[PDB]
Parts: structure tokens; C-alpha cells; sequence
């Protein structure tokens, strides 16, 4: 009487009543019962709900497919939906045959069911991956052990952020916000740390991190740390339109080696033509440093570079054939700017390095063959010199008489420079306005020295306490110098050597003995070698205590003249009869030293007359 | 014997011994046994531990709430704690009656138990959500299938980031750091990509993304890509204090259509009054472009706008009734600035568009009725003109005599402009300092042209290689011009037309033949139409090779005078007896052309005398 | 029989066939069976696969260790791998003895198994933590309830982001990208919100948030909100090189209290020396505000501070012993700058506060003992005054004659200031170029007032519609004033008091009656108290309608002279015979009022001669 005791045990397993279990036998009414039993396979299954009266059984096969008068039903599938499983003996490794959807095969302490066609044979030595894979239509993991292992794997294998859907502003419903992944959202920013960058002061070679970061296509790179990012691999080529952003000017990009030939970054165009200049980028909010003097960056055939709030230390910037470069709010310590143009084989010219709101100590600006160097609202302290311009090819062919380029220096301060604050050769169409200069004391040098200048304006500047003259002009022609003050300089205020057609107007020269440093300036203006012509002094207020206010040949032939300069005689038209003006205007007065009388040109008589009206 | 075989199967189910299972009937000693059985419901339950001797059973009700001599216990609740469940036949959808806390009802292949008040019937077609919801006191999901679906759902529906607690710096314990969600932390930044923005070169209409981003309340928007963000929907109104940030000047916000009337963005105040001006914002580090010429942005009744490191291409900025606008470090290619004020019906004025550290090619600045337009440390190349100012309405009511506004142009470069670099009408109280101008060669135009000027200063500029005159002043009164250089211009250096009371001081005029371009300038200064009065030339250094140094009527009545200009005689008081000064200063010297002698005014005798001292 | 019905119940439990269950007894062939049963313990276990024929049982102990002729097997271990468990009665709290690896003990409705040595006895009142902990070799949680609780705990306790492995750019394989955690990646940025900051208008004290954020080592802090961040705790000391970034100038950092002595932030160096100055940082893109007037920030012994795109409201910045401070693109409303240097006990000097592209209304700049205050491209409106400089120690010791410092003011606009636009004391080597000034109308004050000035240049400025004089110089020596325009001022254009050796050149004075406001200026230049010497006026274009063009004593001893000023007589050499010049230059012309004739000094004869050449 084995059957009803079997029905009892099955009922206890399924938590149903004893009379709700039935053996499958053909033709029976399946209605009302909740569990059916197969004698051949000795497997039990829950029956689908709502089997109506008169529904009779036809067949029940190895795959737990139950066929009856009303239709068919997969009891294996139903068991799965109800999480009623049988865990088969053995495992994937030793092999087994899967016949039913609710049969589980253990692999590595984890359970899997087959979702594909049945029956399914797994050979000995199989894995779920080795026998059809994991997913719909294949192996599907079941239960606690499998889930725990899978959760641990995906969280720790790096795939999880890509799986997590993200929408900005959730749980709030925001119109237009789209679904992305947490991976993608996080990828919105790139830090050097993402490529192995570390501010561990030389343990990590951050040069490599930069290289790999840029190689990925990234352009805008942030530094997380406040420490030193050591750089040990030279000549990392920057991509076009880079932007490297430090952590609020805290971290350092630093070379720690001893090789002065080391260079951190290169920026390199394909050629000298404008369509070959590589587009530059931004360095900002960081320190660029080296213990030894280096050229930290080398730029060749480049355009549109920016440096903003960068602290440079022993780190010179070298550019050759460069066009439009901004240094803004930078602090330059022992960090020269070196501008060249010899790589421009087309025009041999570079353009517009610009400095604004910068502080410099021991950091010269040295540009050759460069047009429109501009320095505005800057302070420069110490160094051998502050600003230097050079022209490499000085020879010209007629009708050209001179070669040079404009510089624009405005409302800037140049202080305690050891040599010249300004050492300007080939300065043409330059405007130099409202600057303060105090330089050259350490080497007895002029505060500013312009050698080779044409058609420029130097306006409203102050030159004080310089090591020689405040300003010396050598080989400067057709230029204007108005409103400048020349105070307390060692040897003189303003000096000229072999100049032609200059206007020197207003301003003041002398010594005001202001606390903080001055020499007793002995000379006001001097044409030092007495070989300039067309030098015009008008309205200059000279300190009466000046030993020599003006040193200048103002005889009739030199075209040098003085008008209304205090302590200095007005230039009078005078000289021998031979030196009478050839084509004087009407009523022109000339003191004839031969005759010892004033004479006047009479336009009507076409003769010189004395005051009595008689011809001489 | 059905009772002891049932007890055995139950024992095997719970994994206890056979003599540790008991049937419920009143009065029985419950001690020592581990599982109790209910004959009526045919359900088995674990017994609570530590039931001591002499404790006997009293009742066992509908829900396995068991009452005995020591007290009562909820075996259903106990079963839950032990995860010992019964999965009911059928499902939620077919409807069911839930009776016990350890009973599970399947919905969608997932199991749920009821945690609230019992019993409760679920109707056919019900879900956990439709029948009391999911949570404490309600439906609680149970088991593998439910957990897997919930985890899978939660990860992919966007709700997961909000569930993850985040605190900055973990696992390090950082004082003051608070718990947020990963969702909140991620929402700290807004990218255009978050609102469907895509740099797919015209496939996505990013105008919509901008609109929806701003509507959410977002103000500061970043661009992730380095490609082209197409813009196809015109006139997107910006919110107050926007900030749009490109990816290190790599990506383009670009109009790809052919409609020249297209505009990307509008900024619009509520009215003309100062309390109605909409506060502007920042565009930075990006390209704004169009293949056809457009006004990319239209601003009306606006204040405090900024553009920094923006590359403009064929994209004009049009502002009407605007107040304080900054262009810094921008590159303007074929991208005019157009400023108007006719929408200001209160004061009819716009204020302070400012340009600093900008490069411009073919990009004019054209402002009407605008005060304090300022251009500093800028470079402008080509175009029909560089700077133009206009006063739309010129009428004055007496005693007003003139209408105009100041412009401030400082240390800037204007090169190869086709027409005038400066075309300035209604320039009043202007300061123009240390600029370099070379313009007008293509159209035979003056480098700079000021028509209608009052009380301005133009100081220390250089005008070289211009298409006509370097600078022409027409209808300019009571203004100063010191230290300017006028070199190698086609027709002349400096010209005046119908001017009154001007000072022209120092500087220089001529040609220095510097390599790079020049004309042989034929004229220095010319009062071209001989109709100016009170024109004073002092201390100007002229190139002696100049064909015409000065063209000016300096006869006694004109108030025009020259002093210390090289190659030009000092202006002498001269003329007929009829033209003797009416009230001369003491000892006034006058050359009388009628008499042909110099005469001197004696203040004591009140007469003109000759040099011999006789009255004439 | 009891044995085969037990075998049946076991078979139904494991889902195997009845003849596949066998009882353990020594010597029996274990081959073919799938489940073995221990009658002593009344426990059933699955058997390992591949037990071959002729393999006979030897022993089976309490730990379910099975020994047979071929070898041994741990059935408890096998059961775990197959997830076939027995849940023991009771719980951790009541204590139990764990015998088999597949035995589970409940703690707090969650299940655990023992992975360590067996047997394992847990005393009453135990937890998994109290009895060996959780992990390999110890307690391991099992099943649904345990997993759900662990997932919920880990997700909500803040530890989850640290567990999620992250690599930039996944699933794309990017060379050089390294694995990090989601926690670390999120930690790349710091927002004030991360430390409890909230823009809830005074409910949250954000001062504390800043303090704790900075204490963590964070330097760069962002503000998420657009609202008001209330600040209620004074004197938060900033770290070196902070950067506080607002949300596109939307949010306010605001003091909402009523204590006018309140200060938000301090920045404090360790001493007066340069290596002790605390390195400053950046405030940008935000509003700093207060309802009452406060000094929002106090800086002492500091260097290199920046404020960019900051809107100040009632918030004065007070710095003492400060060096290099930038205000760029700022808007200052009722927000003075106060600079002092008395804390510098070494040199008593502060350096270079600089203002660029700023707008100010009612916000004076007040610096004492400060060198190189620089204002460029700025607009200042209203206030009692705009710019004031003072020197604290005015006494000097011979040979020093004066004490002062340079200011550099360039291309800036000063409008409708109630008092002086510039109130400059101790101005030395200053350059003031291309500015527009209209001030003092409310208090009948000069537009600009320099009291105590040496060796400075004031060039190409416009002074219009001022409340008194355009500019008054008191105790100014050896300075230049060229190209300035003085228009429509109430009392006069340019005035001097006790000055010495000044050049006043070109420019223009008068009234041009341009719509927008003017006075009828009555005076051009006036030496108001007739006590200046060496005052030189050259080439100034005066409005002919001026009542007084020049008021100046130009008698021979004063060294004051006028040349080429319209409507003003040239200073000519004249006087009595006794007053003939001692040591005259060659050909010197002198009008002798005694004789009533001009005479000329002949250098050869060493005599004065008349025009006829006879000695007088
Ligand atoms: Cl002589």
C-alpha cells in the first residue's frame, strides 16, 4: 500500500493536503488537484491553477510536458516560475543529462538551469560557459550561492558602472534629462590620476601619465593632488588645444633630475606656414618647477598658447616661430621667456607674445625677430635684464634703410634689474607708455637702452635711480619723447648718440631726494657725442640744481633747438652771413654775427634788411 | 499506520529526529520537541526553543498562533525568522487567499509574503502594487527570483544611484563630511550631454538640449565633446547668469544652415530701465561658428555679459541697450560686434563694451550711442574697418552745442585694415593712447578719421603706411595731440578740416623706410582746407626730406602758431599797419609789412616805435 | 516497513528515486546510490558522483565524514556545495552545538554556517561576531534573508562606492587608464555640500562647512547652489592657496546678522618677512554680501591673492602687510578696499594691489604706505572718493626731502564721484595716463587733488564737469603734465599751490558745451596763490572765451614762462637798464624799458648794441 504514504510525503514537501496529490495515469480528471506525480521518473510537479472539470490526462513525458484534453502545459516551466527545483546528483564536471526545466546542475558550488531545447547533455568536464554559455536560451544561474558570487564579480571586475543607469536629477522628473550610465557620467572628467598620475614626489613618472592621457583623445586634464608630480621622461608632445589644470596652484609639475637639457613638453607644428602652426592650449593654476635650470617647454611652429596663474620656477619657455601667446597672472621665478623665429623659413618672424598682470623675479623676456611683443600691467624685479629685443638680419637693401619691429610696453614696473630694464634693438613703431623704470645700479647700466629705433613713441614714463642714464637712445630717428621724468639717475637723465629728428617735450629732469633711493643726477639731457641733428627740446622743467641741464649743439646748421626749458637759453637764429637761411620766409629774423646786428628778410624787396629798413 | 510515517516525513523535511515531531492536540506536554503539526490545515511549524517541562499546549488557531501554559507564540512569525515557507498554489493574477505569515504567493515568477493585518483576499488580476503595495506592513518580497528581479530593475531604471549612501573621503573618517547619495554627488555637475547634447555634427539639435538644461534651473553647463554641436532651433532665450563651458576650446557650437537670419541665443530684459536689465553670463573655452554670416546672439536690455577665450567664426554679436560687456582673450574671425541703444527709450545710451587681449580678423567693432567703449591690449587685422562710433541723434538744445561719447583705445594694434582703422564720429572726452595704426591701403583711406570731436586726448600713437593720411581730424575742437608719430603714409601724416583750438605737440612726421612697408609721405601736417583757427604746433620733429612740412595759415588773425618745428619757421607777428594788434602786451614785437620794418609797442608812451625809438 | 517509507520520504526530499537512497552500515557497496542516510543522527546527505563498484563503506562519523575502501569524503562539505542545508532549532541567542558543515544557526532572522573546525559550540547569548566573526574559516551567512540585509546595509552605510571598481573609458580598452574605485573617482571634486554646506538663507551656518572642508586638506571648493549661503561664524582662517568657486556668479556668501564688526574670513601669515607671508588664493564666480557694512575678509602678512568675477556688496576687503593682490572683472558695490602696512615692522610697506576690468559703485580704494597701486581699464562711480593714497610716516631726514610711493592709473573712468576722484598724498614716480575724470560736483571738490607729489607723469587725461578745478596740484615738484584736457569744470581747469618745476604742455582748456553736463569754466590754468616757481606752459590750446586763460607770475625771478598758448602772451625779455641780464647768451634780445628800444648782446664785443649796431 505504498501509494498513499508517498502522496503524504509529497504533500508535506509542497505544503499541500494529502488528497491534493495525484499520480499521473492516462484518462484521469486532473481537476482540483495541486500536485501531480510521475511514477516512471519519480518526480513531482505543481499543477497549473484553474484546471476545469472534464479535463483529462493524455501524456506526461520526460520533459514534464503534460498533455490533456484542453491543451498542454510545461510543468517544468511552471516549477521554475514557482521556484520549485530539483538539484541533480553530481555536477557539470562529471557530466549529466538535463531533461526538465526545473532541474539544477551544480558548477563550482553554484546552481544553473537550462533555458534552451531539451533534453540537454553536458559532457564530462563541462562548464556553463563551455556548454552553451550563460543567458536567455542557455544556462541561467539559480539561487543564493550563484547570486552572491555574481554580485561580487561584477562589482569588482570594473563592469558595474557601465551597467548602472543614470539620469540627472532623479528622483525628480526633469524634462529633457536623458539616461546615461554611471560610467559615462563619471567619464565626463579626466584627472591625471585616471592614467596613473600621482603626486608622490618622483616615485611615479607622470610624464608617461600625460602621454597616455592625451593619446586617449583627452584634452582637458585635471590634477587632483597638492603635492609634487615628478616628471622623468623628456619631450612629451602635447596635443592641439590641451588644457592642464592644477589644484588651485598647489601641485607642482616638477623635474627632479640633474640634466639641464631636460624638457617636459613639446608643442610642434608640421611646418613654417600658417596652416601648419599647431594650435596651442592652456596651462593654469599650477607650479612648473625644476631644481636645475631647464627649458620646460619647447614650442616650434605654434599659435595661440596660454599660461594663466602659473608659477614658473627655474623653468624657461622656449618658442620658435610662434604666433600669439598669452602669459596672464603668472609668477615667473628664474624662468626666462625665449622667443625666436629662425624656424620660420618663410618670413623669419614670430608674433605677439603678450604679458599681462604678471610678476617676475630673475626672469628675462628675450625675443628675437618678434613683432608686437606686448607687456602691460606687469612687474619685473631683478634679473640681468628685464626686456630684450633683437633683429637677426639687420642688413637692408635700398630703398629700405632699416629693419625692426614694434614693442608695446604699458603701465608696467621694472625694478632693481641688474642691467638694463629694457635692452631694445630694432624698435620700430613701438609705443612705450606710463612705465616705471629703476634699473642698472649693480652694473652701472642705463635703465633703458634703445639701439636702432625708428618712428616710435615713448610717453609719460618715469626713469629713476638708474645705474647710468635713465634712458639712452642710440641710432634712433623720427621718434617722440613726451612727458617723461628722469630722476636721480647716476650719470644723467636722457642721453642720445647719433640720433636724428627727435622731439623731447615736457616732463622733468633732476633729483627730488625721495626716501627709498636716488643718486644726485648731474646731467639732464645730453647729446653725448655731439653728433645728433634735429633734436628738439620743448617745455622741459629742469631742476635748477642740475649741473648740466642740456648738452647740445644748437648752432644754426645742426637743426637742434631748445624752447622754454628752464635754466636753458632759448635757441636764437644766429650765425655768420654765410649761414643765413637760403630760403627764409617773410619777416624772418636772423642775428648776423658778421655784421653784429639783427636782420629781417623782406619778401617784397627780396633782400635782407636792417631794422632801419636798409639793405645789408 | 499513517501517523508515525507522517511524522517521519516531516522530520526528514525539517532535518530533525522522528521523536522530535508532534501532532497538535490540547493538553499535550510540548517539552523537548522541535516541530509541531496541525492536522486540520496539514501545515507543520518549528517550535520556539527552550520550552521547559510541564508546559502544555492549549490551542492552535487559523494562523499557527499557538497558545500554551506559559504563554502564546506566533509560529507563522517564527517560520519567517527561520525562512521556512509554504508557496501557495496559483498566483496573484488568478487571485488567492493569504492565511499565514509564512505563506508565499507568486506574482510574475516572484514570491511575496504579507506583513500587515490578516487574513486578506487578493482579487484576480491583482499585483502587490495593486493590493497594498510593497514595504513594511504590506507585501514583502521573498527569495531568489524576487531579489534578482529587484536588483536588476533597480540598477537599470535609474533609481540605484539615489539608494547608494556616499560620504567624501571614505573609508577615511573626515570630520564634518556628511552623507549624500551617489545621485546627489553626480548631480553636482551639469553637462549638455545630460540633456541629450551630442557633438555629432548636426544629427542632434543641441539648441533643444540648451533650452531644456536651463529650464531645469541649471546655469553652468559644460560641453564634453571635442566635435561639432549643431544648433538648429533659433532664438534660445538664455537665463540670467548662465555659464557655458566648452572643452578646452576644442568643440564647436555651430549653425550649419543657410539662413543668415538665424540666431542661436537671445538675452532679453523686461524693459529699458536699469531695474529691468537682465543680468548676463559667461561663454568660455569654445568655438562659436557658422558657415554663413549670422548674428549668433541678440541681446536686448542686458547687463554684465562675459566672453572669455571664445573663438568666433562668422558669428556677429548684436546688443541693443546693453551695459558693461567683456570680451577677453577672444579670437574673432569675420565676427563683428554691433552695439546699439535705440531700445533704451529712457537715456538712449548703451555703456562700456570692453575688449581685452583679443585677436580679430575681419571683425569690425561698430557702436552707436555708446559711452565708454574700451579697447585695450588688442590686435585687429583686416576687415573693412576696425572701430566705428556713431551718434544717431546729433541735436542739442542751447546752451548745448554738441553731442558725443568717449572711447578709450589703449596699447592696441590695428593692421592691414581695408578702410579706416578708426572711423570715429561724436567722440567726446576720448582717450586714445599708445596704439599702432596701419590701415586704409586697399581703399586709399585715412588710417584714422575723427569727424565731430570735442575735448579729447590722442597720445603717443603711431600711424604708419596708411592709405591716405595717417590721421585726419574734421570738426574737432579743444583737443590735444601729443607725442604721435606719422610715418610713411600715402598722402600725409596728420590732417585737419574745420577744426578749432587744437594742440599738436612733439612726436615726429616723415618716412624712415623700415623694411615691411611704407609710402614716401609727401606731407607732414596739413590744415587741408585752410579753415582752422587756434591750431598750435609745438616741438614737432619733421623729416627734412618732407616736401611739405606744414601747411597752415599762421597769419595774425587766425590764432594758428608754430614753435620749434624743424624745417618750419617760428610764427612771427607780422602784417600791414591795419593788422597791428589792438591791445598788445608790453614790448610786443611786430613786423610791419607796410613800413617794412619791425616795430615795438611801448606800454608807457602807448605807441609803436621803431628800433631807433622813434614813433612811427 | 519503516525503512522503505523513510527511504521514500528522503527520495522525495532530494528528488531522487527510492532505490537510490541507502542507509549507512559498514561493508556495504555504496555504488549507484545518490543519497546515504545516517540512522543514528537521522540525517541524509547526497553522495559524491563516481563511486565505483566494489567500493564498500567503513565508517561515517558525527561530522558526516564518510570513509570507504577507496577513500574518504566530507558529506557536510559536499552538502554545502550543493546548498543542501539543515536549519538547526533555536538561535545564536539560546546557543547550540554545530556538528556538520551543512548545519545552519539563525541569528536575527538570518542564517549562518560554520566554516572553521568542528565541532563548534556556541554559548547562549552569542552572535556571529561574538563567536569568531564572519568570514572564511569562520561564520559564513547563508540564504535569502542574510543576503538581502547585507546588500541593504552595504548600500546604505557608505562603504559601497569603495567596493565598486572603476576604470575610465570602459568598456573601451584605453591604454594607460588604471583601475580606481567609484569612491576615489567621486572624491576628485569637493563641493561645500560635501561638508554640510547649504544655500538655505541662514538656516545652515556655512562658515563651519568651510572650516571643516579646509581642515580635511581640501583647497578647491565649489558651490552647488544658486541661493544664499549664510555665514554666521566669524574669522574662518583660510588655508594657503584656497580656491572658492561659485555657481556662475549666482550664489551668495552672505552675512545676515547685524554686527558691523563681523568678518567671514581671515588670511594670516606667520610673520612680517617675505617667507612668512601666507600664500593667498582665489575667490571667483560668486557674490560676497552683507546687509550691514562689514569687513568681509581680513588679511595680515599675505601675498598673491586673487578675486575674479566677484560681486561685492557692503563687503570691504581689509589687508595689512599684503603683497600682490588682483581684483579682476569684479563688481564692487559699497565695498571699499582698505590697504595698510603698519604690521610690516621690517619695511612698513605693502605692494601692488591691482584692479583690472572692474566696475565700482560707492566703493573707494584707500591705501596707505602702499607701493604700486595699479588701476587699469576700470570704471568707478559715485562714493565719497574713488582713489586715496596716504603716507603714514611723512617726516624725512636730510638729505631726503620727501616720502612717497607710485600709483599707476591707466585708461580708467571716474564718474560722478561726490568728492575727489583722486585724493593722492605722497605720490612719487606715479604714471597717470589716458583717464577720464568727472567728480566733486556734490561737494564742490576738485576732480583730482594731488597733495605732495614728486617726479610723476600725468599724461593725456580728460577732466570734465568737475565740482571745482579739474585738477589741483599742491606741493608737487619736478613733474610733467602733457596733453591733458580740462573742460567745463566749475572753478578752473588746472590749479597749482606751492609747486616747483612743472611742465604743462599741449592739451586744451575751456568749455565745449557737449550734451551730458558741464560748467562754464571761468579759468584755464591758475597759480592760485602766486607762489609757484619754474612753471612752464607750452603749446596749450585755450578756449578764447575763457575769462582767465592763465593766471601766473612770469616775472624774471619766478622762472615761470609761457610759450605759444593761445590768448596768452609769450613771456618776453624786457625791463629797465639796471635789470639787463647778467651773463646773457650770444645775440640775446632784450627790450629796454628805460631806453624804449630793443637791444642785442654781442658776444664778440661784449656789449649791448641797438639794431644799428652801435653800443649802448
Ligand atoms: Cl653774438
Amino acid at each position: 500500500t505504498s501509494i498513499e504514504v508517498n502522496k503524504q510525503s509529497i504533500a508535506r514537501n509542497f505544503g499541500v493536503k494529502e488528497d491534493e496529490v495525484i499520480y499521473f495515469t492516462a484518462g484521469i480528471d486532473l481537476s482540483g488537484f495541486k500536485v501531480i506525480y510521475d511514477e516512471s521518473t519519480q518526480r513531482a510537479y505543481s499543477l497549473p491553477f484553474g484546471i476545469v472539470s472534464g479535463t483529462t490526462a493524455i501524456s506526461l513525458d520526460e520533459r514534464a510536458i503534460l498533455t490533456h484534453s484542453a491543451g498542454s502545459v510545461d510543468l517544468g516551466e511552471l516549477a521554475v516560475s514557482r521556484e520549485e527545483y530539483v538539484t541533480l546528483p553530481g555536477s557539470f564536471n562529471f557530466g549529466h543529462t538535463i531533461n526538465v526545466k526545473n532541474e539544477l546542475l551544480v558548477h563550482d558550488d553554484k546552481k544553473y538551469r537550462w533555458d534552451g531545447s531539451l533534453p540537454k547533455v553536458v559532457a564530462a568536464g563541462s562548464t556553463p560557459d563551455s556548454s552553451g554559455g550563460v543567458g536567455l536560451g542557455a544556462w541561467l544561474s539559480v539561487g543564493d550561492a550563484a547570486l552572491r558570487a555574481e554580485l561580487n564579480t561584477k562589482v569588482s571586475d570594473g563592469t558595474f558602472p557601465a551597467t548602472i543607469k543614470y539620469k540627472y536629477g532623479l528622483p525628480s522628473v526633469i524634462d529633457g534629462a536623458i539616461y546615461r550610465t554611471v560610467q559615462d557620467k563619471l567619464d565626463d572628467f579626466v584627472f591625471l590620476e585616471d592614467f596613473g598620475g600621482k603626486d608622490d614626489a618622483g616615485s611615479t613618472d607622470n610624464s608617461i601619465a600625460f602621454r597616455k592621457a592625451f593619446a586617449s583623445g583627452a584634452r582637458k586634464i585635471r590634477l587632483r593632488g597638492s603635492g609634487v608630480y615628478g616628471m622623468a621622461t623628456r619631450d612629451i608632445e602635447l596635443p592641439a588645444k590641451y588644457e592642464i589644470i592644477g589644484n588651485a596652484k598647489n601641485p607642482e609639475i616638477k623635474y627632479l633630475g640633474t640634466d639641464t637639457s631636460f624638457t617636459m613638453f613639446t608643442l610642434t607644428g608640421s611646418g613654417p606656414a600658417s596652416n601648419q602652426w599647431k594650435q596651442g592650449g592652456m596651462f593654469r593654476d599650477l607650479i612648473i618647477s625644476s631644481d636645475v635650470k631647464i627649458n620646460w617647454m619647447l614650442g616650434r611652429h605654434v599659435q595661440n598658447l596660454d599660461y594663466d596663474r602659473v608659477f614658473f620656477y627655474n623653468s624657461a619657455t622656449v618658442l620658435n616661430n610662434y604666433h600669439y601667446v598669452n602669459f596672464t597672472r603668472c609668477e615667473r621665478w628664474g624662468s626666462a621667456f625665449i622667443g625666436r623665429a629662425d624656424l620660420n623659413t618663410i618670413q623669419f618672424i614670430s608674433e605677439s607674445p603678450k604679458f599681462h598682470l604678471c610678476f617676475s623675479s630673475g626672469s628675462p623676456i628675450d625675443v628675437w625677430d618678434t613683432a608686437d611683443l606686448a607687456i602691460t600691467k606687469c612687474t619685473m624685479f631683478a634679473g640681468d635684464y628685464a626686456v630684450r629685443t633683437r633683429v637677426t638680419q639687420k642688413q637692408v637693401t635700398a630703398p629700405d634703410l632699416f629693419a625692426g619691429y614694434p614693442v608695446l610696453i604699458t603701465c608696467s614696473v621694472f625694478d632693481a634689474v641688474r642691467g638694463h630694464a629694457w635692452d631694445l634693438e630694432g624698435s620700430v613703431y613701438s609705443t612705450i607708455t606710463g612705465n616705471l623704470v629703476s634699473a642698472g645700479r649693480d652694473t652701472n647700466s642705463h635703465g633703458a637702452y634703445i639701439k636702432g629705433g625708428r618712428s616710435l613713441s615713448l610717453t609719460g614714463n618715469v626713469f629713476t635711480y638708474c645705474g647710468n642714464y635713465g634712458l639712452v637712445l642710440e641710432d634712433v630717428q623720427q621718434s617722440g619723447f613726451v612727458g617723461n621724468v628722469f630722476n636721480g639717475n647716476k650719470t644723467g637723465g636722457l642721453g642720445t648718440l647719433a640720433c636724428k629728428d627727435l622731439s623731447i617735450v615736457g616732463g622733468s629732469m633732476g633729483t627730488t631726494y625721495v626716501r627709498g633711493g636716488y643718486y644726485t643726477q648731474p646731467v639732464g639731457y645730453s647729446d653725448i657725442s655731439s653728433n645728433s641733428t634735429g633734436i628738439l627740446l620743448s617745455g622741459v622743467a629742469f631742476d635748477e640744481a642740475l649741473t648740466t641741464k642740456v648738452y647740445l649743439d644748437t648752432s644754426i646748421t645742426t637743426r637742434n633747438k631748445v624752447i622754454n626749458c628752464s635754466g636753458v637759453p632759448d635757441t636764437i637764429a644766429r650765425g655768420s652771413t654765410a649761414n643765413r637761411p637760403a630760403n627764409p620766409q617773410a619777416s624772418y629774423q636772423y642775428y648776423d654775427t658778421t655784421l653784429g646786428i639783427p636782420i629781417w628778410w623782406n619778401s617784397v624787396s627780396g633782400t635782407w634788411k636792417n631794422a632801419a629798413g636798409a639793405d645789408v
